[PDB]
Formats: C-alpha cells, structure tokens, sequence
C-alpha cells in the first residue's frame, strides 16, 4: 500500500498515465528493491548502472548506498519529475534509449529491465566489463537465460549467457509486485562475468540461430548463400564442419567456437 499509494500520488500530481507502452511496469514493493540491492552487495565504492528509473523508487535506494548511480531514461517527462522530486548529489540521469546510447563505466548494474528491451539490453550487457548485475526480467525470459543446450527453449540468448556469464535466477517475483499488475511473474537474475569467457562470432551465431532447429550443415549453407556467395564454392568445406551431427539448438559455446575456428581456417569468416 505505502509505495503503491505513493505511486498513485506521483502519477496524479504530474497527471501522467502509468504507461505510454505495453511492456512496462513499476516495482512497488520496498523489500524486493532492498533484496535486489542486498543481492548485488551495493557498497559505498560501487558505481551502478540503472535502466528505466521510472519514478525513482529503486534509484533512490541506490543513491544512498553507492558512490555514484547512472540511470538511463527514455521519457523526458519522467526525467523532469525525477529532478523535481529528488535531491541526489550522486545520481546522473542520462536521457536516452538504453539500447542505443553509450553506457557509462560502471562496476555493477541494479535495475528493473523494461521487458521490451529484455533481449537487446542483455546482449549489450554480456559484452560489457562489469563485476555483478542484478536485474529483473519476466520469468519466461529468465528461464531462457538459464536454458541448457539441447533443451527446447535454448536459443541465441541462452548460448551467449552461458558463453559469457554465470547466470542465477535468485527468486520468483510475483505479479502483485508491480503496478500495473503484469500478466505473468518476473524473476530476479544474478549475472556475473564468466571467469573463462568463450568469445564467439556474432554473425556466425546469428546465422546458426536464425533457424536453430536445423542441423549445422543446413544452417551454414543457407546463411552464407544469403550473403551472396556461390553454393558450389561453399559445399565441400561445410561438410567437414565439426559437430555436424547436431541441430543448432544442441550446441555448447565450445562447439560453436570450433565451428568458428574451422570456418576461420577455410577463410569463410576469415
Ligand atoms: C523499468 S519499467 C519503466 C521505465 O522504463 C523506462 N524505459 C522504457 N523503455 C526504455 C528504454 N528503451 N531505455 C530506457 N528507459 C526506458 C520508461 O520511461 C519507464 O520510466
Ligand atoms: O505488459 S507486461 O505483461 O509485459
Ligand atoms: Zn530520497
Ligand atoms: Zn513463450
Ligand atoms: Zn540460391
Ligand atoms: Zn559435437
């Protein structure tokens, strides 16, 4: 009630509707916020990236614990409310689409993630140098992020998560926890950078996972013909490709790496 009332009061004070769009929901539970923050072990030395501060409930908690918070927000009207409603010495608001603007240097991310950017944000983050991220997604998307090779929901996002991160779902978050109540539950995800990162070619993985249900001979032939190359000058090389008895969705990052190295050696991806 206490944080839901306070939301209701802010929205009417400014006279703004709770969403311009349809993949956006406001965390209105004090203890989930404080749980996100204790899971990330935010300390007086940390420099934190937040995305989509909304009405700044999470932001405000981060500002009182961290050295510096950078928070990225697309809606210029939200930004004006944040500036009038709060008095942080150590918060830097960046107007922008979080998927497009240059990110600050940070050592951690503590953030609710607007669900519409769940995928693009995650790929961008997995390619950053951060100590620890604690982030909220829909539960379906979080189950994808920890899907195992050869399982039915395993996809490009799963591979890159496994290849580049250690990913833990920390707990379910009930739909009661946001306004307006989502139609499915969310999940609090911990991501640390993998100690021994497997660095894979983006174009290759996109190629392979364009249709992840195919065998890897098939997947490779199609993607490289689509680029504009002859089929005849590609067939024989592809049919000594390693892991060729797998469908793409069954591939470990290690196996994708061998396909890369193989294609690299035959000058296809160079
Ligand atoms: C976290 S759920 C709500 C907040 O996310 C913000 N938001 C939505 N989409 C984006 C985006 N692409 N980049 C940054 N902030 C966003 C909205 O303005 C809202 O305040
Ligand atoms: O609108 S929410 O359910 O993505
Ligand atoms: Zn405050
Ligand atoms: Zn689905
Ligand atoms: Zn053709
Ligand atoms: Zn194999």
């Amino acid at each position: 009630s206490k944080m839901r009332d306070r939301l209701f009061f802010l929205l009417s004070k400014y006279g703004i509707r709770p969403r311009d769009s349809i993949g956006q929901h406001f965390l209105i539970i004090e203890d989930v916020i404080e749980k996100a923050i204790e899971t990330a072990n935010v300390n007086e030395n940390d420099v934190i990236l937040e995305v989509g501060p909304g009405l700044g409930f999470l932001t405000d908690e981060l500002a009182k614990r961290a050295k510096k918070v950078y928070t990225i927000e697309i809606d210029q009207k939200i930004i004006e409310i944040l500036k009038k409603e709060y008095s942080w010495n150590n918060v830097k608001i960046i107007q922008g689409d979080a998927v497009r603007v240059e990110w600050p240097k940070f050592n951690k991310v503590v953030s609710n993630i607007p669900y519409k950017i769940s995928s693009p944000f995650t790929f961008k983050l997995l390619k950053t140098d951060f100590e620890r991220a604690v982030v909220m997604y829909q539960l379906e998307f979080a189950l994808r992020m920890v899907a195992k090779p050869g399982s039915r929901n395993y996809s490009r996002l799963s591979l890159m998560a496994q290849a580049l991160g250690n990913v833990e779902i920390v707990m379910k978050i009930g739909k009661g926890a946001f306004y307006p109540r989502p139609k499915v539950d969310s999940a609090l995800v911990l991501i640390e950078p993998r100690k021994d990162k497997i660095v894979l070619n983006e174009n290759l993985v996109k190629a392979l996972f364009q249709h992840r249900r195919k065998t890897v001979p098939r997947a490779l032939k199609d993607s490289i013909h689509m680029l504009g190359v002859s089929k005849d000058e590609i067939r024989g090389i592809i049919n000594n490709v390693p892991h060729s008895n797998k469908r793409v969705f069954q591939l470990y990052p290690e196996e994708v790496k061998d396909i890369e190295e193989y294609l690299k050696k035959h000058g296809i991806i160079s």
